[PDB]
């Protein structure tokens, strides 16, 4: 990625599930990144690390470009622009990192690794249920 | 039918219908949403929810789901709160699908989708960047 630009870098919580292992509540680190591609600078675009200061093995990965973005539009039934896209992913990390165990709403995260594939989401939880608010898929590694 | 049973909501709601591989059409709907008890078994309460049409007497959806089974349901929609609480809750939602008017933000919206056996009916928010889905509920026919 050429002239990448970091948007966020801090520890998150949240609520690792493995395959079959158990549930953990960890603190994460996210970096967010916005470039353009190095075979076109006229293609933008995100990328999403997860990672982890105490293991550092662990390592996941989301990478999406705009002439791409209208699939994952499609999936998680967004209506803003590629632009705009980051910084909703960023207000909702915010709200998770300043989640209390008995707020009402409480945004949360979790994270589920079954093996080649991780899904990462973020949920509300409001007066009478857990709303999900961007479910999206990541990959092992870099 | 249901011994003692109470309606709680009776209205005409706009919903987005879609029918098997045919036309996305908004159309009114009315929804009755009724509690009572079991027949054979007056300690067994159940709740029924019929989507009916005033200008179409022949349409009718129906859900049923009773206290011993709400569980299942609760899992499903990752619902928080108990059998007793939960219609005052689809009530809430389905009255914002009523009230939502052009421009407004947010704007609430009913949706029915019909197969051959089952439709499925969902309430969604439209928010400033995305459709946020409240709850998704099976109906069978009446």
């Amino acid at each position: 990625l050429s002239t990448a630009t970091t948007l966020f870098w801090r520890p998150v919580p949240v609520h690792v599930k493995q395959q079959d292992r158990e549930d953990v509540l960890e603190e994460l680190t996210f970096r967010i990144l916005t470039g353009v591609a190095k075979q076109n600078h006229n293609l933008r675009i995100l990328r999403i690390h997860i990672s982890s200061d105490s293991d550092l093995f662990f390592l996941h990965t989301l990478e999406v470009s705009e002439e791409d973005f209208q699939s994952l539009k499609n999936d998680q039934d967004i209506l803003v622009d590629f632009a705009s896209f980051p910084g909703k992913i960023i207000s909702l990390l915010e709200k998770c990192i300043l989640a209390q165990p008995g707020d009402s709403p409480r945004f949360q995260a979790v994270l589920t690794i079954r093996g080649g594939e991780s899904v990462f989401k973020i949920v509300e939880i409001n007066d009478w249920k857990r709303l999900p608010h961007i479910t999206l898929a990541f990959r092992p590694g870099n």
